[PDB]
């Protein structure tokens, strides 16, 4: 069912995450972590304190799809587990140094063709697929986007709800 999902998405904030390769999204799904550039890291840390749920919606560049979405479970933290990200060009391991913990809500794909009817007021009402890494997505757009994803029956939202 979608009732627990809607409860998780209630009053959430949504951010578009653009990854330059598939390997880091695979790593994020396996290990429950994400790292981003310092400009976006500051935005997510601020949002994490401000909202019941902060939702990251992932898209690998050139894939024409979203690869799933997840909820922040912590602010960024340094040290510890040094994630072996596959670094793109012009990207250093110190730029991706802050590590957020994330709980996946959906690890299923959604093609961009399925979200063509959703526009993002915080990006000039362009289709929600369009946006830079870290672009915030307005509440109603982000909620409907997340509801378009196929259900992920491998995930039990019960423990996610407890962390709220
Ligand atoms: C684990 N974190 C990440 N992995 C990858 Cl492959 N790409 C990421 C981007 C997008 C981007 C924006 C500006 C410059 C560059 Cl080079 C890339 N943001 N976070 C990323």
């Amino acid at each position: 069912g979608t009732s627990k999902l809607k409860y998780v998405l209630q009053d959430a904030r949504f951010f578009l995450i653009k990854s330059n390769n598939h390997e880091n999204v695979s790593l994020a799904k396996a290990k429950g972590v994400w790292s981003t550039l310092p400009v976006n890291e500051k935005k997510l840390n601020l949002a994490f304190r401000s909202a019941r749920s902060v939702i990251l919606i992932f898209s690998v560049r050139e894939s024409g799809k979203f690869q799933g979405f997840a909820r922040l479970s912590s602010e960024s933290h340094h040290g510890g587990s040094p994630i072996h990200w596959v670094l793109p060009a012009g990207m250093s391991a110190k730029m991706l140094g802050g590590v957020f913990k994330i709980d996946w809500i959906c690890r299923r794909e959604l093609p961009f063709t399925k979200s063509a009817h959703l526009t993002n007021p915080w990006n000039e009402h362009k289709p929600v697929k369009i946006g830079r890494d870290g672009q915030e997505i307005e509440l109603e757009c982000g909620t409907q986007l997340c509801l378009l994803f196929p259900p992920d029956e491998s995930i039990d939202l019960y423990q996610v709800i407890h962390k709220m």
